[PDB]
């Protein structure tokens, strides 16, 4: 069993739901932006769901970035982003002005606070029927909103099911065309997955990179080896690199086992 930085870790067999790695595995932590991976798998789980659907960028959405100084996918206010883009930048770039967009799209109610509200209220209900008791979510973008290793690695397998969203997590690079706010086609700046993984495990075809204050870095991971998938979650590792070699050497094992 290797040896691993981070104070919480998980990783099964993505077929069988087996077991391979534990360390705390069902020990609640702060999960940070790790908690897109629930908005994304929200969103694409919708009836009213349509990939080429557009939205408008609202000041809301850029202030929300500003006001927290977070991650962003550099969303220009007026532009009409599909949804399609927007889980590109959230999932990518981790942007929180997607996120805000996607919530405020999906979410049930007359005011983008009422639907805020409701779309977390949606990300809770989604947890509780995956059967999961440490997994509570209190944002949409991850910045009361905690889960475990164990959680979240079941709610990215659940969430792995949709092609749309396995197409997603594995694209290294993305470049959103956009519709200005006076009917012009913009070419964004490229947006960049930040899972290294998935350009140093060979086989690595997920998920999401997730930090915050209190969960620190974490990663939750996926790659296929011999039509063997193994995924996992890696919570509160020490650093950016350490959580890429911690998240390595549960894969490694978890093949090897």
């Amino acid at each position: 069993k290797p040896t691993i930085a981070a104070v919480g870790g998980y990783a099964m067999n993505n077929g069988t739901g087996t077991t391979l790695y534990t360390k705390a595995a069902d020990t609640r932590r702060s999960t940070g932006s790790t908690t897109k991976i629930m908005t994304a798998k929200v969103v694409l789980a919708q009836s009213n769901l349509n990939l080429d659907a557009k939205v408008t960028i609202q000041k809301a959405y850029s202030d929300y970035v500003v006001a927290n100084n977070a991650s962003q996918a550099h969303l220009i206010v007026g532009d009409k982003v599909t949804v399609r883009q927007l889980l590109y930048g959230l999932m990518l770039p981790s942007g929180n002005d997607a996120a805000y967009a996607l919530a405020d799209k999906y979410g049930s109610g007359s005011t983008r606070a009422a639907r805020v509200k409701s779309f977390i209220g949606k990300m809770n209900t989604a947890a509780t029927n995956l059967g999961l008791h440490n997994t509570h979510f209190d944002s949409f973008d991850g910045i009361a909103n905690y889960s475990t290793p164990r959680d979240l690695t079941k709610i990215a397998s659940s969430a792995m099911k949709n092609s749309t969203f396995r197409t997603v997590v594995k694209t290294k690079a993305y470049t959103a065309k956009t519709v200005t706010k006076t009917g012009s086609i913009r070419t964004m700046d490229t947006w960049k997955n930040t899972n290294g993984l998935l350009s140093s495990y060979s086989g690595a075809i997920g998920v999401k990179t997730g930090s915050g204050p209190e969960a620190k870095y974490c990663l939750v991971f996926a790659a296929t080896r011999g039509g063997k998938t193994v995924i996992g979650t890696v919570l509160a590792s020490t650093s950016i690199p350490a959580r890429e070699s911690d998240a390595t050497k549960i894969m490694n094992y978890g093949f090897a086992l």
